């Protein structure tokens, strides 16, 4: 259960929770992690030798794959996963530091400590939402369509003439792309909802 | 025993149990997981280079394998495994949240809490059954026969003429397919039985 | 020791033991697991590229390997291992459920509970013996001789003429086959002995 | 959580902390570790066969890749990671030794012990900053530009004539290089800030 | 420390110890395990493609490697490791069963229990020594010389004419072979010494 | 932290410590382990296919690589690591045995026990230093220069004419070689210092 515990900690939302981050956001995060693991291992796999171009010239396949796929889908997904996880790690380290300060004191102010923890948690949720939105926009920029292309025409050096060539598995890649963007959209919606509900609860407290 | 504990948690059915989910459904789930692991590692394996087509044209093998196998059997099985596991993760996170709320209160209403937990568990079981049925229908749509084909004729671009070519290991794939669909059918039957018995127990309580 | 603990649980025989399942059957089970792991990793390994047939025709090697080896030895051994393990998982889940019912009651009947546990354990042992015997018969059907063949003649499509070709490592495969069937026979004998001794003990109790 | 615990120990900063090393430096360190793992596994990968040079001469590809890439980016990153981690391991071992001496005594001086621990921690932070700066300078020396080159001309023996050839994935390598150098710069800034704040706190104590 | 604990359990010698099995035999066993792991992973590695024979005939390399190397060195070493470990697993399971019987009784005879445990331990040590001696004799039979051959002449079917061909790394294989046989001889000597000292201690008790 | 705990146990120096083995030697040992892991995985890697020789004759590459590299650098480093670790395992097993004897007695002499433990620890440190020095001399014998060669001339059978060929990555191999020998020299110096300081402390006690 160490993997599940770590994944929960990546959306732990510490003490100040809205029953949205702990239940729904955590499960969506774990689901996205599992889908990304499956896709990266099996579907994309190597994604370099699986790209075949109808050429005898050495190096034309590499440059042709580079031109159309500057960064892989799985690479962006893993990078987004790491950057989304980082605010949660910041909050966990901050709460551990605060607990250590409390135990050092043991060996008004508590209200201020709780307020600071709440503020840092809210800021981290906002930053997570911003990272998700930015990566969604980056995916839109680099890969407009949700479907993976099947045929591409290449004329870049050192390819002598224009050559047509093929992506490995467009259908599975399209399915996993739809899954990943659906999970990202659900995460964005849940993050916005959690921010709004946190603000409402804070206003109700005052 | 961490793997067994996680697999049990993927069918933990929390406190409200009918002696069907904990004993039978859990073991069938673990058995399906083991069979899928063995099949994905060894039987399908790469399932890309193992596909050989009698062609010299580069890229014809890839498109021919794509046309007849849009999504692999193991890919669908893993996706179904994840989607079936997700309601159980939702229930586990919900019960953890409820326990944390209880401990926060510690640091009528309990009857309502138990009722909500029972309702969420029943809804999750129904959703799991729905996912299993949907994936069974998807397997029927994509792969009508239980047996794996041996020979396929291909004429798609860029293959110059029609070419006949072969799947890697039809017999082992057929055996593992039969195992997986049998496990899925048993899971569907057990889910329906658990739903019915839960409804009967609830009626008996009232 | 987690692996050893899991393997013991796969022959845990819970509370009602005859000093045959816990000591001897568990060790034979673990020994068979280790031998299967070594064979699957190293000896059979890929067992697909290691099959070389004296042909230039693409796809003849695959169909020739399929005709003579419909299902691999290691595949059958792993499948038998899983199916033999499943009754033990059923018994472990059942005893966990019974313990949870006992603790729920805590938060004549006990004699009935012990009797039901004994009966389920006996039935599981019988089912394990049946699975072992069935897999032994399946091995006899598919692979009559204990020794692995060295040369096979192939004429199936698309091989143009009859071609002779070779298995990778007949001697190591034969040695590991003898080891595996010896372990299976010992397991069958021990299962029969445990059933008989359980019946004798039950009669002595009455 | 063992991996997270180890990574935290690699920036544990023991008892004398400034709320910069525990919260921010630890998370930046873990983020750099994750980015390096992803890059080394997927982006660079083998980085030897992915280098293709337009030659038929055997051995020209190896020497050409050697001339332009004496040491890989991931190799330097891993070496820097190890050397940066080593002062933290020294401090952890020293504090464990001091605790063992304390427990041996159990089975003024304590003030001196705390002072020595503080001094060793400060020296270790300074050494970590020095290692980071040295590796940044080494990266500047070996790879001036942040962007990865795409085309290189090679004339070294045994290549018969000058040949142009290509790096595998310049864009992903450039992105991960920018990420790694940004993380290193943030680590350098945070180390300098922690040193300054430690000196200020020490002066305030006196 | 789980691996070290398991390896110690593979020579645990339970309660009746002679300060030879626990200290010396355990360490020699672990050393042999580490050497075997290193050799199997790196030195022998695949040991199939590393065998190159000066032939164009397909299948001649496989049969030639089979004729001179019926079973690999690492295969025999792993098999010997498993068979040597099995008596220790029997003793561990027996002592666990005896402890469970003791706790069931809790929920003269003890002297008899200790005597039976001592006898089973002595018999297991004798069986371990017998297995070691048998495997040493098997290595002598299959591979007379300690040094690995470098050149072999092959004329078996389907090789058209006699062909000379080469083992991958004779020097490293020879070094690791010397290490493994030295460890096995030390284990044999220590097992004989432990048997003799156990008999002497038993006689001294009487 | 299990890996760190095991590595510390490989230099645990048990109870009689000089604040050199626990703090400095342990960290240098772990650093050497990490550097060896990185080098073996990435830098040397396969180190067999990475060796390319300008020949068409099959088997000339293997014999040429064998002649100049009888045993790999990483192979010697791993063997040295194991042999250096073994005295520490002996001491750990001995102290565990002594603790078990103490607890069996529980269920003058203690001074003698402490003296024997001190003596065994000193002898183990001396043996570790001897192993390090012997492996340093072996590296000097087999590989005189610290730098890895780039070009080698080969004329051994079956190579028809003299052929020049190339090592994979001389610069990275040279860097990692310098790192490993520097770590080994530091270990030797620290072992000598620990022996001297232990003798001085023992003389001071008397």
């Amino acid at each position: 259960m160490n993997s599940t515990g770590l994944y929960t900690l990546l959306s732990g939302v510490n003490r100040h929770s809205t029953a949205i981050g702990r239940v729904w956001l955590s499960v969506i995060f774990i689901f996205r992690i599992m889908v990304l693991v499956v896709a990266a291992e099996s579907v994309w796999g190597d994604e370099k030798s699986s790209f075949i171009c109808n050429t005898l010239q050495p190096g034309c396949n590499s440059v042709c794959y580079d031109q159309f796929f500057p960064i892989s889908h799985v690479r962006l997904w893993s990078l987004q996963l790491i950057l989304v996880s980082t605010p949660a790690l910041l909050v966990a380290m901050h709460v551990a530091h605060q607990q250590h300060i409390e135990k050092k004191m043991l060996r008004r102010h508590k209200v201020h400590i709780s307020g600071t923890l709440w503020w840092t948690y809210v800021i981290s949720v906002v930053f997570r939402l911003l990272f998700e939105a930015v990566f969604m926009y980056v995916f839109y920029l680099l890969y407009p369509g949700y479907a993976m292309v099947r045929l591409v025409k290449c004329d870049v050096y050192p390819c002598p003439n224009t050559v047509d060539c093929f992506v490995s598995r467009p259908t599975e890649k399209t399915v996993f792309t739809v899954f990943m963007l659906a999970a990202s959209g659900i995460c964005i919606i849940l993050n916005v909802a959690e921010v709004v509900y946190l603000i409402i609860r804070a206003c109700a407290r005052r």
